[PDB]
């Protein structure tokens, strides 16, 4: 029972330890990293996702989303308004303009205070959920497009490809661009690499305390709780760290810099924001340990959020001795 305080652990793999992705995930879990819900991984010195980040200005952001928030005192609901297509070059210019740029700050505590206090103002534009990857095909270690985990069973056994789940998503962010409180689809793991730019702050609740966050969310959004039994699947709730601390919700905060990986573990609730212009890439993955989490993931009741995929192939192939038991439990 390592990591008793559910601290966010930072890992420094050697070049050799960076070869087998699944093996390093298991090593991190042997150290209790998953208890925090998130871990940071610093890649070895000479490792690189790609040679250079030139020629990225021409990338198409077909549907940038304006993230409109409404609320106050650290509790907000966010909705996405569709905007017209832009290039990464135009987006970077907009992010670095006087209206959207990172406001002056003394330190993190000051920037964090400005983000939570002024959230309803100057609704940021997020170049989120773009199908694609910036990892060079030559990169053979921790290439998000080719992690080689058991999640490959979805496409291998069923021919099912879901954008962002088993294919990478690119995210071009700007100051105040936000990711609302959520666990991954099917309570999968996720991995995020910050290719370039300004930091990304993450808030994370330890998986053992996930229900405490759900209880607080039900009390903060009573209308949403009456309509859906898993409304955090909607991914629209913003809850500040001050509100978490006031309500005794255990959490940790860590900031991710460019060149660093962040891994989220099954049922690790997380939320955060981008400090300024940046580009991150993310994808889901799975291990044999996740199958029990996937089998029990609470799904959206109202239909606003999807039931991403069936657990059938995973149970039938990787837990065959428990397949009939799983089937009887599904009715
Ligand atoms: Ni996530
Ligand atoms: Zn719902």
């Amino acid at each position: 029972a390592q990591n008793p305080n559910c601290n966010i652990m930072i890992f420094h793999p050697t070049k050799e330890e960076f070869n087998d992705f699944d093996k390093y995930i298991a090593y991190m879990e042997s150290r209790g990293a998953h208890r925090a819900g998130l871990a940071k991984i610093i890649p070895p010195k000479e490792w690189k996702a790609r040679e250079t980040y030139d020629n990225i200005s021409e990338i198409l952001i077909a549907t940038p989303l304006q993230q409109v928030a409404s609320g106050r005192a650290g509790v907000f609901t966010q909705y996405h308004k569709k905007k017209k297509a832009m290039t990464v070059g135009e987006y970077r210019h907009l992010a670095n303009s006087k209206k959207y740029q990172t406001p002056p700050h003394q330190n993190f505590e000051d920037l964090e205070r400005k983000y939570w206090k002024n959230r309803i103002y100057n609704s940021p534009i997020y170049g989120a959920d773009i199908s694609g990857s910036l990892f060079d095909e030559n990169t053979k270690q921790w290439n998000l497009g080719h992690l080689g985990t058991i999640q490959d069973l979805l496409e291998k056994e069923c021919g099912v490809v879901i954008e962002g789940v088993n294919t990478p998503y690119l995210y071009f962010g700007m100051w105040k661009t936000t990711f609302a409180w959520h666990t991954e689809d099917m309570d999968l793991y996720s991995i995020n690499y910050l290719h370039l730019g300004e930091p990304k702050t993450w808030y994370v609740v330890p998986p053992e305390h996930g229900q405490r966050l759900e209880r607080l969310a039900r009390e903060l959004f009573p209308g949403s709780s009456r309509g859906c039994g898993a409304f955090l699947r909607h991914k629209v709730a913003l809850i500040s760290p001050t509100v978490l601390k006031e309500n005794g919700i255990p959490f940790n905060r860590i900031t991710q810099e460019a060149g660093e990986f962040m891994v989220t573990f099954p049922y690790g609730y997380h939320a955060g924001f981008n400090h300024g212009f940046n580009c991150a890439e993310a994808i889901n993955f799975a291990t044999p340990r996740w199958i029990d989490y996937g089998k029990m993931a609470s799904q959206c009741s109202c239909g606003e959020a999807r039931v991403t995929f069936s657990m059938d192939a995973f149970v039938r192939i990787l837990q065959p001795e428990r397949y009939d038991l799983w089937k009887r439990g599904q009715d």
